[PDB]
């Protein structure tokens, strides 16, 4: 039994998962605030309360967090404000007497790597976007490779397009937090749950199909750019908003499409087909 | 000895090299219209008038062109505007009666190339951005590869921060073509010559610094989106403008930070150090 551990700024999941990839015990919490409740000590508490229900002697443990991850150190090196204080966590150490055999990869990188061990594509380069409580990136480059760059920091698209006259950047715009305040802004007050933003949008309401696009131009605007420098065989949007499928796929691909030449060729654009669990597989390659 | 050819918008170098890579019969024309004068009828005869000065049989010819090329079938496959009717130019098909040794590479791949054959450096992700008629890029990774992409057209930079509002992309903001519009838009009075305008902003004209200072914004805006994604461990500046050295830098290497969150660590920026021949070296690589 291998344990599986995916820190966001909203959740964190975990689950005992064995080696033929069956999911035992998923879990998912509300993530402390890092503020008087610690997210090391939850994570401490989820490695030492799978070690006692199943008898375990130093599990493997994968880390899939949000943040910047220096993979060899397994430490965050570098975090935006969605988690504060998180610079400097190194889940390595954090377990090492629960145990040696502990990677630590940032959720994209997760992601994408746990979507591509359930699912088969002919894509050779593929770029993967998360849009939930951030905006990150991954990319699987043509020799099988996920490079993080020279600082680890490869792919952090979410500061991608800085608008100096808006002093926003794309994750600024684009991420949970920010099309909630558009809906609001927007005039939509049926709701502030995002789903229900796409229900109504589907059921013919005007107010959120101008929220909806006009937040899809900002994320095809993101992605546009991703196009740009990689030309990849495929880009898949995942996170939480994935799970809307084709329904998110038509507002934003069609977009791509205005901030590149006419005749310029772009990616397939589709969501993860593993909605949920993608980085809890992913964080343990 | 190799017959190496650079293909430009506005020039067309060509040299003969040895196997120490000296350079002999270095030849610099401008480049045809290619309306009613062709690149390719210059091409060929820049082939074979190397080949009877020196006698050479089924010479190895390296070929360095801007555009998208597919490196395997030799082929312009995407050509912005910077050259008309360019798109399905194949040099191997061109040559193909003189030689079946023909190499094709994009611009900035040579340039790098070229550039890294004749200088080392610290840094293992190597970006190259050329800053000229057109803009392009090049990144060597972590493994040493250059990846063209899914459909050879990666790192066409170009296209970066397209502005609807505006209808320009990054090259269309930042090309050379641009900056004399800055210059003549910007009431710059000694020349419409490039060079010169880095000289009378040198001898304090505050005309010259304006315009310097306005166009290096844009340029630092698409060099901070390179670094977003690829956080390489250095980003060099090629083309002809590279001869500026540190007086090009000066301008465009703090501009970065401006796109960048406050505490963010970007690449060293610098120019190439070949300035003129780094692509004929690279395009026999
Ligand atoms: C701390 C930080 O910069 N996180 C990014 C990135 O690391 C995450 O992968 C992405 C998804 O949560 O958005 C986040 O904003
Ligand atoms: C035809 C085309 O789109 N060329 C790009 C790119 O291919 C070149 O590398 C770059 C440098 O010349 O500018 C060019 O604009």
């Amino acid at each position: 039994y291998y344990i599986a551990i995916d820190i966001g700024g909203t959740q964190i999941k975990s689950a005992v998962i064995d080696k033929q990839l069956n999911m035992f015990d998923y879990q998912q919490i509300s993530t402390p605030d890092n503020k008087s409740e610690l997210i090391t000590d939850k994570v401490y508490e989820i490695v030492t309360g799978y070690m006692k229900q199943y008898q375990l002697i130093q599990p493997v443990i994968g880390i899939s967090s949000a943040g910047v991850v220096d993979e060899q150190k397994g430490e965050i090196v570098y975090a935006g404000p969605t988690i504060p204080n998180y610079k400097g966590t190194n889940f390595k150490r954090l377990l090492k007497s629960l145990s040696p055999y502990v990677k630590v990869k940032n959720d994209v990188n997760a992601a994408l790597l746990g979507e591509l061990k359930l699912h088969q594509y002919q894509a050779e380069r593929i770029f993967c976007m998360t849009l939930g409580t951030g905006i990150g990136g991954a990319y699987k480059n043509n020799q099988g490779h996920i490079d993080n760059g020279e600082l680890h920091k490869a792919n952090e698209v979410g500061y991608l397009l800085y608008r100096p006259t808006e002093n926003t950047t794309f994750e600024q715009r684009a991420a949970t937090s920010a099309l909630k305040k558009r809906m609001i802004a927007g005039g939509f007050t049926r709701s502030t749950h995002v789903p229900v933003l796409f229900e109504a949008a589907e059921e013919g309401d005007d107010i959120a199909k101008q929220i909806l696009n006009e937040w899809a131009e900002d994320v095809a605007e993101g992605i546009a750019q991703i196009q740009v420098m990689y030309d990849p065989g495929l880009i898949l949007i995942g996170g939480g908003i994935s799970e809307q499928g084709d329904n998110l796929i038509k507002y934003i691909e069609p977009k791509v499409a205005h901030y590149l030449p006419k005749d310029y060729v772009y990616a397939p654009i589709q969501t993860t087909k593993s909605k949920n669990d993608a980085a809890l597989y992913g964080c343990l390659q």
